[PDB]
């Protein structure tokens, strides 16, 4: 068969596919922090979303968790404020040498939160340069560099709805910075 | 009767809006057809002004992506000398945040510039302001939902909606001893 994309090799995972397992996450989201007693306002979930791209997945994480009955709160560090005795839920579109998330946690702790947890929605394990798991993930892929749902090569292919391999030959070709 | 204990009444759902946003993702993409727009090269410059504009955002370059148009996001720049620029705010009030930034923009000396609202409210205005294009308009209520907050909660309410007088109310828990 073939892509449907022509700047990509192939479909890693569709738009559709990616909704469908963040339902499983948020119900599992869900039934951890029940427990939590969680009220708009006056305890809300604290989503602190890492890096540029991941304002998609936050976009759509948040609706899906709020038809979960989760309350949510946002922050952007693409922030440390008013989030002692809080519950904290970090998210971010991809994760591979866990270099970004292990200092954004550890810096979170801090200010001395109810707890903090982490949710990706792609996880790249075989490219940890520290030992990280985070407690929620969406979807694995394995060493290969891939655009879409927020994730970008050179602030381009984020608005595209699936998460694909970019073709070797579009990031060689442009590679003109100089 | 909407499915909201904090809502009185939904003003846009989420299927309203998207509709919506496609016939204007058919505009844009008429308007721009000319500007010879390309991914990585030439990029239609998203400009997300305002700290709720996240849900909009995403879902508009997404809509966008499916009517032909490439585009890059920037959240509120440099690097947009000679860029057409496409600036998107989740709601249009007073119209003084998007006066000063769409100015400010121009000393950059982009491409062109226009701006896109998902919610107008055009009896809100305290300074002239017309917008290029816009999803949905509203009377001079409080609303929030998509991406629109009361004390940074409810963003993540699908739809538009107007909040009911009882949780500004209960809300004012002003146990501050
Ligand atoms: N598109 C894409 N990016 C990747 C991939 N692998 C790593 N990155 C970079 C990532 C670093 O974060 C992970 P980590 O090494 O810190 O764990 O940062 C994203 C910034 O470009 P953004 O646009 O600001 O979000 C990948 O396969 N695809
Ligand atoms: N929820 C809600 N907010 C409104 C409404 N009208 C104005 N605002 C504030 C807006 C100001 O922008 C318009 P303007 O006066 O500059 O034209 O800014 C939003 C930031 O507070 P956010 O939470 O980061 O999105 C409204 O009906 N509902």
């Amino acid at each position: 068969p073939a892509c449907k994309y022509d700047f990509a090799t192939s479909v890693l995972f569709t738009e559709a596919e990616l909704h469908t397992r963040m339902r499983g996450v948020a119900q599992r989201i869900a039934d951890d922090y029940s427990n939590c007693n969680l009220k708009p306002l006056e305890n809300p979930l604290v989503i602190v979303s890492v890096l540029k791209g991941s304002f998609v997945f936050t976009a759509d994480m948040v609706r899906i968790l709020g038809d979960f009955g989760v309350p949510t709160r946002v922050e952007f560090l693409r922030g440390l404020c008013d989030i002692r005795g809080k519950h904290v839920l970090v998210l971010e579109d991809i994760l591979d040498t866990a270099l970004t998330l292990r200092e954004v946690v550890d810096s979170l702790k801090k200010s001395e939160p109810a707890s903090i947890k982490t949710l990706v929605a792609i996880d790249k394990p075989g490219g940890r340069k520290i030992p990280f798991t985070a407690e929620y993930v969406v979807a694995d892929v394995p060493n290969v560099f891939v655009v879409g749902y927020g994730l970008d090569y050179d602030q381009s292919y984020r608005e595209v709805r699936d998460v694909v391999i970019l073709k070797p030959s579009v990031y060689e070709t442009w590679g003109k910075e100089e």
